[PDB]
């Protein structure tokens, strides 16, 4: 199902964007090997993520001050995100599988999921992305 290189242009915009809605803290994926996939696999990142849109009236995820480490841990904690990321407005067809992330089982996927909430995000827009919105917009549909 589709090649799932470790590049690809969106990949690059949409690290761009973790960049400056999480910050020069969490870094950047490592080369070689996955390194992105990785990258968003703890979750803490991803949970940040949709945290860094959320206003701080709400907060759906709770990041701890420490990252976990163990399975159930690193799993829930994207799992908190996923189910954050729909409330946004994302659906169900632009929504990956824990493992599809965690397990790099489908990297794909892995962006339907980025792509719809950014884009989500791009369609909102009222102070919550710290980028661009000319980042994820190219050619697609519009409102729904």
């Amino acid at each position: 199902g589709s090649s799932g290189s470790s590049g690809e242009e969106l990949e690059e915009r949409l690290v761009e964007w973790i960049v400056v809605q999480c910050g020069p803290d969490v870094g950047r994926p490592d080369r070689g090997r996955l390194g992105f996939q990785v990258w968003l696999k703890n979750g803490v990142i991803l949970s940040k993520l949709v945290n860094s849109l959320y206003p701080e009236g709400s907060k759906p995820v709770k990041v701890p001050e420490n990252p976990p480490s163990m399975v159930f841990k690193q799993m829930e904690q994207v799992a908190q995100f996923l189910k954050a990321a729909e409330d946004y407005g994302v659906i169900k067809t632009d929504m990956f599988q824990t493992v599809d992330l965690y397990e790099g089982k489908d990297m794909a996927a892995v962006q339907r999921t980025l792509m719809a909430l950014g884009s989500l995000a791009v369609t909102k827009n009222d102070g919550n992305y710290r980028g661009d919105p000319n980042w994820f917009m190219k050619s697609g549909p519009s409102s729904g």
